[PDB]
């Protein structure tokens, strides 16, 4: 599909010198939403719904710990060269663009929807993930390092957190759900070589 | 072996109620000392010295101050505290004995790193004494199961290979990775972990 793209009405800092963009299909009949595929999590569990929006969006926003110190000194009045090198290290190694951000929260919405236990979404929210990502099929989605099946309750707040299968990338491909165990386990490495890894260990271990 | 165990002379906070102990063979000649296996290394290493007894003795507060009961700590130690922090400190808690016995095998296995310097032949003998003869390079990844290099000190952490265990059988060193991936998992749960990602992966 075609997204609207319209500039979402907001509040937000970034707001005030970036725009926030409109998500829903560019025909759109109504009133310009950034992100409208949440209505329905929003609705049945809040907190689901904000902890996608914020580890899509949120490190301050990846798409502003994009931006060079002088447009964040400028705009936003962050001087980088306050901080010591190593959070700004840390805060370059979160960076994202804007578009990246709002696909990221559209594949977690969209695996969110096939956990185990999870509400059955709405039409819309349906039809236009899924033009997205493809069918969801019920209880499909799984702990990225585990590949056990997650349920929803897992989310009460965690238990469970964002995850990326190549460190460093964030986009809609490379992101999921995983335990927080498998997480932390997986750390600087990528699934294959974490793999890869486990495979070494246990060769060695079998010998003596 | 027999050990001294006389108190050692400390400006410590420990030391005002509890002894710290002559690690010296019994009837040594010179000073007593309590960590006299590591003077030899901390004049070349001070760092992996320092780590060594950090990792041994300590948790803030050292492990066998923190295996004593709360009144004793307003009383003797004058210490009301959030409880994350209160069970965190209880979780960590050994007898002074054990840690020294932990900084003891730290040390043997220090010194078959590769690229450790070589051990005094007092260091050389008292320690393989407790824990037999030294064997270069032979010092391991108590997970990865890979050698460990001297100068991954500047990372390596203290291993256990049981949790809730401080004692000189259960303890290691570990490339920072594999100890942070073991988590909360003693070392047969985590390679048992392992092995049923594996499966179900090549299934998939």
């Amino acid at each position: 599909m075609e997204l609207c793209h319209k500039t979402v009405k907001s509040r937000t800092a970034y707001s005030k010198h970036f725009p926030h963009k409109c998500q829903l299909p560019l025909g759109h009949s109504g009133k310009c939403l950034e992100f409208p595929f949440l209505v329905s999590l929003s609705k049945t569990h809040p907190r689901i719904a904000a902890k996608i929006v914020r580890d899509a969006t949120m490190t301050m926003p990846r798409y502003v710990a994009i931006l060079d110190d002088d447009i964040l000194l400028e705009k936003f009045n962050l001087d980088m060269q306050s901080l010591p090198e190593i959070t700004r290290l840390k805060i370059r190694e979160k960076a994202a663009d804007y578009d990246s951000c709002i696909d990221v929260a559209r594949k977690l919405t969209w695996l969110a929807y096939q956990l185990h236990g999870a509400p059955i979404p709405d039409s819309f929210t349906k039809n236009y993930l899924e033009e997205f990502f493809g069918p969801m099929v019920a209880g499909s989605t799984n702990c990225e390092i585990c590949k056990l099946p997650l349920t929803i309750d897992l989310f009460s707040e965690a238990a469970v957190e964002t995850a990326h299968k190549t460190p460093r990338l964030h986009n809609a491909e490379n992101v999921g759900f995983a335990h927080r165990f498998c997480n932390v386990a997986q750390g600087n490495k990528s699934l294959d070589e974490f793999y890869l890894w486990m495979e070494e260990v246990l060769t060695r271990v079998k010998m003596l």
